[PDB]
């Protein structure tokens, strides 16, 4: 299996659990750290980064009748700028750039109580899919399921319906779709963790996934796994192995890494690409901090880099 060692460069340091890499329609750069905490409880943040200095500012410190949150994954919406995260005590919120922020549900379709969210994606439909590891949300006790299978992942329509679609994994984390050439939505793929796996399902349409099938196998027996993940111009998905001082490369079919990518530390955990660029943004959680090295090729297009009146 080849391995290459591309040149990282640091871009920001000292954040606690840095996760959720993501750019904004104006070109701007956020990160989350889920690790913040205050006197024992959790303070997590959103932050901006300033990519000439590396200097950063806290926009947003989520927080729900009294209960902070941990936000730990990002997507950024096309129709509006702002951002939408997912918190593993508090569900999914929509963050403006301005600071404001808004809880989107405290319970499904179903009525069930919604439950603490890691990562998201969106479809090029606009719908969103989701990961959610922990237990219930924020007046619950914090949970997560390393150990035991009570992970979901869910989808928000575009209609504003939160969906659980799925369950019973042991700590789904990572997620992202595979679309047609023409556009079209059509596979799924959820990272679960501790059991080295990625999992891919048919997408049929809002919420509607078939055929759960066993997509990729993650190397190691560290502990840890695959964390977050996102898709280059070719549909090569690059998968970060926290624990394993690499970035897999999968093939468009899945199955072994075709390449591995060795980073200059041993616990990458999200990364995310630079709009129309080679470049790719990674946080790690051994010095908690963020850096960025150049690929082979561009990065897919994310949901928000797409056109709504477009022609083509
Ligand atoms: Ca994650
Ligand atoms: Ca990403």
């Amino acid at each position: 299996i080849p391995v290459i060692e591309p040149l990282f460069t640091k871009v920001t340091e000292d954040i606690p659990g840095a996760e959720g890499p993501v750019f904004d329609k104006n070109g701007d750069f956020y990160i989350v750290a889920p690790e913040v905490e205050v006197n024992g409880k959790p303070a997590g943040e959103i932050l901006r980064i300033d990519l000439k200095t590396g200097k950063k500012t806290v926009i947003c410190k989520p927080e729900v009748n009294g209960y902070g949150g941990i936000p730990a994954g990002c997507q950024c919406d096309r129709d509006a700028n702002q951002l939408f995260v997912a918190d593993m005590r508090l569900g999914l919120l929509v963050v403006q750039t301005d600071g404001t922020f808004e809880e989107i549900a405290k319970k499904d379709s179903e009525g069930r109580r919604m439950q603490g969210c890691n990562d998201c994606a969106f479809d090029y439909e606009g719908n969103l899919w989701i990961t959610a590891p922990a237990g219930e949300v924020a007046p619950a006790d914090y949970t997560r399921s390393m150990q035991e299978k009570f992970g979901s992942i869910y989808c928000f329509t575009t209609d504003g319906q939160m969906i659980q679609v799925d369950t019973a994994f042991q700590f789904p984390n990572g997620i992202a779709v595979r679309h047609m050439n023409d556009g079209r939505p059509y596979q799924l793929i959820v990272a679960e963790t501790p059991t080295k796996k990625l999992w891919s399902y048919d997408i049929k349409g809002p919420a509607k996934i078939e055929n759960k099938k066993v997509w990729g196998h993650i190397p190691g027996t560290h502990e840890g796994g695959a964390d977050g993940m996102d898709f280059d111009e070719d549909n090569n998905l690059l998968v970060a192995n926290w624990g394993s001082s690499h970035i897999e490369v999968f093939g468009p079919d899945g199955g072994q890494p075709k390449m591995r990518i060795r980073c200059p530390f041993e616990k990458p955990s999200n990364l995310h690409f630079k709009p129309q660029t080679k470049t790719i943004f990674v946080t790690e959680h051994e010095n908690n901090a963020v850096w960025k090295f150049e690929w082979q090729r561009n990065g897919k297009k994310q949901y928000c880099e797409t056109l709504k009146f477009g022609i083509f």
